[PDB]
């Protein structure tokens, strides 16, 4: 049984603890709920830390006094297809490869499925690790449950004896480095620099070996991460969006200055030997699109070339973990800004963006967001009961699950039926957009060789290539963003003509000079 | 926002609770979470209590940090139909009324329902209070919610300048006394001796009148009815059933010597 | 009505039939409900047939005495998609056209459906008969029961004047020929020597006229392909199950000395004019992976050609008649071993193998397969009934139809929903490899005709034909096999690595030699 610490003792040293502890409605939580420091207090000076306290980073640590939210977030949903590749024809990119090709994404990219998987998955696509990682057996896929409790509790290692990122498959790749880790977990939260800058009190940047971090990280999307454990009170802990929101002034709200400085974010910065160490943001409110938007956000996280000159960009440099923080409109420009390329493409030659789920870019300016709407009124609602105390639901899933909390109530001309009827209608539109400019990017594309094998000049496969940049960013943020077009239907249906556009561009310049060439 | 106390301090004249309360699983949850105790350490001696300090009953005190518990239990099950007399044709005793005549309960004796209306349902029955209590319409039969945050949040008293048992209606009856409220409710577990015997620190015994005594309570089966607030342990706190298995030595299994 | 003959007078001339007959379960069960044989034995001797008796291989047969097993038998699954085409792209294999050009199948190849229509699915299909032979009409289709009853009591003949195999529509081809039928029926049983070689007794034999051969066939997977009719046990009938494990000496369990010993195989001879004629394999336990194995495998049946000098292997060969009784790892040696190769690619001018449904063999060393489990127990299992007779369900279809009995009750820990979840992860995952080989195996395809063009040599052309061999047979053996991965996930994911590694081999090699013309 827990024995209860005199949180004065420590409030002598931790003075910022103090400040949030003893104000917000954790004042009379004890210490000893998530940390041992018995031998910390007896070693510690005010400036040198002595022996390192332990702190507990699992779930379970906030699952004894609030079962019903842990109970909610861990459960799985089946009907989330798992392990399902995105480049087949009943999936989200029919065409993904040939478009792709260059990219580690051509290995595998799966749809996503509960958030109770997201380390193990991340520890075990064919992307990322080399095939390093599996779950023990087939059976263990179904364990939402165990994946929480612990990632290595469900997982082998194939090498326990080496470190190095390498294939253990052929048709895998090894993709994954520490940066990735930041959107899985928050096991590291103590042993990580902000952005992962070099640091004397880290253990972990984003130069370490990747394979010895993960053996450390053991579980997915801490309750802390969307909440202080000391104040309770709304935050994000995640270093890219503090580093976008307040370090670069963009705000929380990029394009409404007024919601920005309503709905804002507040720097609380922690030190090791009185030297800045690792940060977090405290929100004004509980704002959902801001704690959703630490991960389902376009960002670096992982080496890359600049588009001046071609060099490569590695994990070394910061623009390796890198929030854009631009809508598809504003994405170009922000990767110029910071000189950036994702890869080159196998069979255009052509420099390349590679795009991570935008749904937080995505969702601003959109109805919805315009009218103070956020991803947990649709995605997390409060529960209704009959006869109940209410709580938020934490099972992050689609609002086809609980329509009548998620849609219905604000939507009251509506039945069930004709809410679905109306997602599927954008869901359709969109997706067709979607094929039509995989189709016309597939065209181009595949007019690269027949242009070089008939002598057209570099100066013409370069305007292409250029073409190629905008007709990719295009669609690809499509493909990546998970709604379907749902979160700014109108924003989908602007850049996919966009990007049919630039194809046909292309299509017509290589056409016309493969003609030249053979008359 | 909670701030928490000093328990040590309360420990230098609450023994009993320090040895439940440092041991058990409760060792970490502050006494603020229950006790308004201010102005009782500035007053109190080991000898003398000084100002009374607030104590919590109210379930929701618990439900803070046992959602899912407190939910399980408030939730009503609309299949428990509610309000059936037993004594008809279709329900447990056809000739109830034949055989209980002179009884009270041959005024009314309604099937069971959901725990979160015992309370409530204990002050409308006709048998109870001669229809002194109703619930404020009968749309609010349904709030189980309303009845555990409390029953005169829901129940209006037909006359609240007097507080003598009597009839409202002609066939209801006035069996209600202050022993029932005991299977109710545990409000007054602070007001109320061992075995509602006389005793100058009681508010409230046998011999109250229950319509005052009524009043002055609101919440049905107390969470800490099962579970000791100080330790976390199992117990329990009704004292007839103490007097049976401890006081007249009978055991808590009679025909299990072993059990 | 029945009446009894005395079958001490048939055991005077037929002693296998008595030592079989008289110490099994049907040593009670008169002659008289399977064989008129009054005219037989007033003119038999000892060694000469005389008049010939009738046998009946009707289903109904056994149905007066086992209603149960054949109602379960013969339902039809209605959720079993009927005339699916594979190679569309909500199906198996949606770049089959491409991939499989040069070979019958191109012609139609449709998902399996309920047993009950073997027989005249076989007869129907595009890819068979030319068009030959139709249902009745459209309605037909539906008729599980009357297909039982007799294909000929469902469908018509386009020409009932004429034997020749032709096409009657155009898009049709014209594949059957009588080995097939083996794997669709055994009403030919007395008929056909063992293997299908010529011999004095056989009315049909490989070499027969197949439109001939299919006019005297009627009922689909008779009873007593898995139960011998005389002693009620365990057997195999199919001539070319029995090849591979007796003759060749292969074992019931090729990979397990121990289990073959176990679980073996006993082959009776029978013989007309004492000269062996058929044969059947009595099995030492009622073993399903070895009773289904009869027809779900990988086979020849049909003519092909020789890998060593491109000659002609005709119908006359025994290898038209084949199992090869190996998995994928294991085909290509087995192949080579036999002299033997389907068709050349019509694009590439390779020579390739055809996969057939290689279920057994890919269960062989499969998780389930090495703890003793066997195709009746998620396909076939016992009936469970709160106050009945337990008997086993023969309807032979997907356990997500009766997954307390087929999964559950093995798999405790588990709700229907979970095992669910753990068959569709690894369909899923196996799904899009299969999709992914056949991307690169088309890439590779279309750079046939552009080397060929370009004027790239004959002997790169062929290194790259010997590449082709092994990227077909490492996908296609996963859409020729029925369970997408799941009989054997590790198997499944090993080989369609494989054959994405040489396709994309073969790519590069033609890239570079299209490449090298150019310059
Ligand atoms: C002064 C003598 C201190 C006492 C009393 C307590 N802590 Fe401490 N702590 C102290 C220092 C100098 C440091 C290094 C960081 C800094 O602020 O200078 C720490 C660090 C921690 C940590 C972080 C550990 C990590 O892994 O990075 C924790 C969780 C922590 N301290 C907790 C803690 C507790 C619970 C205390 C009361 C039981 C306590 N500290 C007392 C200095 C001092
Ligand atoms: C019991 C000892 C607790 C532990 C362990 C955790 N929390 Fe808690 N939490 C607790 C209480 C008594 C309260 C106040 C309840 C009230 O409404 O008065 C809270 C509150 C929260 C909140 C809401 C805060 C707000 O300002 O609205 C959150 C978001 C919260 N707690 C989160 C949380 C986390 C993430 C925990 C693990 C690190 C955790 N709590 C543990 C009691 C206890
Ligand atoms: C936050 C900015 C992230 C970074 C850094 C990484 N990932 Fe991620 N990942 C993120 C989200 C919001 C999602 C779900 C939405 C979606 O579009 O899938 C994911 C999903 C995955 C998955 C599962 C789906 C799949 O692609 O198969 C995997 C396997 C995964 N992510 C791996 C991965 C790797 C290897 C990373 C570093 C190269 C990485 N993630 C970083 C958010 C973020
Ligand atoms: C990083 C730590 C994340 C935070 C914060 C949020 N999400 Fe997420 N989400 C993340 C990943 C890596 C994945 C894929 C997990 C996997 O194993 O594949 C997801 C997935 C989702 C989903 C899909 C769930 C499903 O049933 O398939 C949804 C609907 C979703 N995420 C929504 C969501 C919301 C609304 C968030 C703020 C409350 C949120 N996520 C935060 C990564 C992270
Ligand atoms: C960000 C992706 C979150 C994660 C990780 C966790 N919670 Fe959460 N929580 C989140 C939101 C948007 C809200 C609603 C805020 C609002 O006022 O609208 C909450 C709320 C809570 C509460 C408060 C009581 C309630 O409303 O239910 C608690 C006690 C709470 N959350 C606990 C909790 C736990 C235990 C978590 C890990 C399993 C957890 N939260 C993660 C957003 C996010
Ligand atoms: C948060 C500030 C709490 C308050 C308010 C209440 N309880 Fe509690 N309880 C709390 C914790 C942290 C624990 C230990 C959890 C663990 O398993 O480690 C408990 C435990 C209990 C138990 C279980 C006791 C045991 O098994 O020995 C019970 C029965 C219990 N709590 C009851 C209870 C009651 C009735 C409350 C209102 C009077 C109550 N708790 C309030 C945290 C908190
Ligand atoms: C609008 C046209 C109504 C219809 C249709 C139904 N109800 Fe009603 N009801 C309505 C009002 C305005 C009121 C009084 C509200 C108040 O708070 O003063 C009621 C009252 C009831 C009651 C209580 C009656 C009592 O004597 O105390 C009950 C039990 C009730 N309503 C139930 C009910 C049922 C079951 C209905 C469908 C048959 C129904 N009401 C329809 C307004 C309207
Ligand atoms: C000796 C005079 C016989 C008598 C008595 C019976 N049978 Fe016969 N049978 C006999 C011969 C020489 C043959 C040819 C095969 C052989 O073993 O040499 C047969 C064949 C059959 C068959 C197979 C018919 C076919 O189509 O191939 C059957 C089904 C059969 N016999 C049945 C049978 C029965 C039921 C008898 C008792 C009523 C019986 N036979 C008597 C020789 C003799
Ligand atoms: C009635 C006259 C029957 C005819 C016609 C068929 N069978 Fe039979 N069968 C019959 C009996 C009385 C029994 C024994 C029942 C018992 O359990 O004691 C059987 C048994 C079988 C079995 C089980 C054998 C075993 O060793 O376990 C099988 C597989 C079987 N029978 C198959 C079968 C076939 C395929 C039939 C048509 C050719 C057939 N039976 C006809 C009674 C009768
Ligand atoms: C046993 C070794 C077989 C041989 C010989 C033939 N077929 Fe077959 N066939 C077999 C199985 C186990 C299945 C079901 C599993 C599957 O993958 O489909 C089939 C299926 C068919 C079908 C229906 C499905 C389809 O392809 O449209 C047809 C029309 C069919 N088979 C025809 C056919 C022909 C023409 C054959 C000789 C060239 C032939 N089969 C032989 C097993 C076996
Ligand atoms: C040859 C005589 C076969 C034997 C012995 C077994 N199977 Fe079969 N199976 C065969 C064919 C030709 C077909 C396709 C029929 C058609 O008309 O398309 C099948 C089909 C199946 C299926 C699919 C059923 C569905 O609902 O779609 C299954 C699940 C199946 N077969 C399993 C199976 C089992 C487990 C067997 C041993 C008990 C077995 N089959 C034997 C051909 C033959
Ligand atoms: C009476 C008004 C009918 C309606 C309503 C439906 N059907 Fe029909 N159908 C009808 C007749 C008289 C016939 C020909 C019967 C014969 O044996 O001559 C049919 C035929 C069909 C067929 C076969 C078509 C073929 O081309 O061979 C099919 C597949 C069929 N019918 C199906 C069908 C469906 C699905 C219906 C509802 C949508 C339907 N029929 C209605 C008479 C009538
Ligand atoms: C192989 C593909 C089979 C076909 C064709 C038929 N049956 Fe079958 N049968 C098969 C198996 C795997 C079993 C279970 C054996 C075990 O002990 O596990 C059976 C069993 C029977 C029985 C025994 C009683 C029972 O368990 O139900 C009978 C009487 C039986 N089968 C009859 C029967 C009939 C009538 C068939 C044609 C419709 C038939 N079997 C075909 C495998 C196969
Ligand atoms: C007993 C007769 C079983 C039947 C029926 C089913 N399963 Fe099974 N399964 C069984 C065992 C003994 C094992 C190995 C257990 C271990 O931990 O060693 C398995 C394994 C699986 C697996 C994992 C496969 C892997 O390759 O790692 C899966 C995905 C699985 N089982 C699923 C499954 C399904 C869906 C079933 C019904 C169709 C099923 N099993 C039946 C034992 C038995
Ligand atoms: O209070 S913290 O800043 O040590
Ligand atoms: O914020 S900057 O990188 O445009
Ligand atoms: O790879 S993650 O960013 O989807
Ligand atoms: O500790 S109590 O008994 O005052
Ligand atoms: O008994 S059989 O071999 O004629
Ligand atoms: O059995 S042989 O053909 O390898
Ligand atoms: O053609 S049969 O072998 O599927
Ligand atoms: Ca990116
Ligand atoms: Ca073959």
């Amino acid at each position: 049984n827990l024995k209860p610490v005199d949180a004065m003792q420590c409030f002598d040293c931790h003075t910022q603890i103090e400040d949030m502890h003893t104000v917000g409605k954790h004042a009379t939580v004890n210490c000893v709920h998530c940390h041992d420091a018995t031998e910390h207090v007896e070693t510690a000076s005010s400036r040198r830390m002595g022996e390192r306290p332990v702190t507990r980073m699992d779930l379970e640590a906030c699952a004894t006094c609030h079962t019903a939210q842990f109970n909610s977030f861990v459960e799985v949903r089946h009907e989330s297809h798992p392990r399902l590749e995105k480049a087949t024809p009943t999936s989200r990119s029919p065409m993904f490869d040939k478009l792709i090709a260059g990219h580690g994404f051509a290995f595998e990219h799966a749809e996503p499925r509960s958030h109770a998987f997201m380390l193990v998955d991340h520890f075990v696509v064919d992307r990322a690790y080399g095939g390093r990682f599996q779950f023990k057996n087939w059976q263990k896929v179904t364990d939402g449950m165990g994946a929480v409790r612990g990632a290595w509790t469900v997982l082998t290692d194939a090498d326990p004896e080496s470190s190095d990122q390498r294939r253990f498959l052929s048709q895998t790749a090894t993709a994954a480095n520490p940066v990735c880790l930041n959107c899985k977990t928050q096991d590291h939260i103590l042993d990580w620099a902000y952005m992962g800058d070099e640091h004397e009190a880290a253990k972990w940047s984003r130069t370490s070996e990747v394979v010895e971090f993960a053996r450390d990280l053991n579980h997915p999307l801490n309750c802390f991460m969307c909440h202080d454990p000391h104040s309770a009170g709304p935050r994000v802990v995640r270093d890219g969006l503090i580093n976008a929101v307040v370090d670069r002034g963009l705000g929380t709200y990029p394009h409404d200055p007024v919601k920005s400085e309503q709905q804002g974010m507040t720097k609380v910065t922690f030190q090791r030997g009185r030297e800045d160490f690792r940060a977090i943001g405290l929100l004004d409110t509980a704002d959902s699109n801001v704690m959703c938007a630490q991960c389902h956000v376009e960002y670096n996280c992982n080496p890359g070339y600049q588009l001046s000159d071609g060099s490569r960009v590695g994990m070394d440099d910061r623009r390796a973990n890198h929030f854009f923080w631009a809508n598809v409109f504003d994405y170009k420009e922000a990767a110029q800004e910071i000189d950036f390329f994702d890869f080159r493409h196998a069979t255009t030659g052509a420099a390349l963006p590679k795009l991570q789920h935008p749904e937080a870019e995505t969702f601003w300016g959109s109805v919805h967001e315009r009218n103070g709407v956020a991803c947990a009124d649709c995605h997390m609602p409060k529960v209704q009961l009959e006869n109940g105390k209410v709580y938020t639901s934490h099972s992050q899933r689609t609002p086809r699950d609980m329509m009548g909390q998620a849609c219905l109530n604000c939507h009251a001309e509506w039945t069930e039926d004709q809410a679905l009827y109306a997602i599927d209608y954008i869901k359709n539109y969109t997706h067709g957009k979607i094929v039509k400019s995989e189709y016309w990017l597939a065209k181009m594309i595949d007019l690269f060789p027949v242009a070089k094998r008939a002598g057209v000049s570099e100066d013409v496969l370069n305007q292409a290539r250029e073409l190629h940049y905008d007709a990719h960013l295009y669609w690809e943020w499509w493909t990546a963003e998970n709604s379907v077009g749902f979160h700014n239907p109108d924003q989908a249906r602007e850049s996919l003509m966009t990007s049919i556009s630039k194809s046909k561009e292309a299509v017509s310049l290589l056409n016309d000079a493969i003609d030249a060439q053979v008359a």
